[PDB]
């Protein structure tokens, strides 16, 4: 079965950094564009970033430009999101997704990121 599994979430200080991983199995990852989405409190789901097969970013949301970097490792079949200069409003469940025209969408279960002044340093 197709598997997408996010990890790397947790609590982090405002201004801090986190790197999320989306480890995949059960399909030819290197053939697909891949995406990060997020679901924040009281808001609609938001597309964060997309990446093409060869590992070039296709898109960043205005809200994350200059702070986040999408990347992939086709040898490990893993997608990443490096997040920097985190803000309270980046608190959300983050999801990786495989989506393509006339194909079936697949989503991970998501990972919680919490940007909090009470986070460990
Ligand atoms: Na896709």
């Amino acid at each position: 079965e197709v598997q997408l599994v996010e990890s790397g979430g947790g609590s982090v200080q405002p201004g801090g950094s986190l790197k999320l991983s989306c480890k995949t199995s059960g399909f030819t990852f290197s053939s697909y564009w891949m995406y990060w989405y997020r679901q924040a409190p009281g808001k609609e789901r938001e597309l964060v970033s997309g990446i093409n097969t060869g590992g070039g970013s296709t898109y960043y949301a205005d809200s994350v430009k200059g702070r986040f970097t999408i990347s992939r490792d086709n040898a490990k079949n893993t997608l990443y999101l490096q997040m920097n200069s985190l803000k309270p409003e980046d608190t959300a469940v983050y999801y990786c997704a495989r989506r393509d025209r006339g194909g079936m969408d697949y989503w991970g279960k998501g990972t919680q990121v919490t940007v909090s002044s009470a986070a460990g340093h």
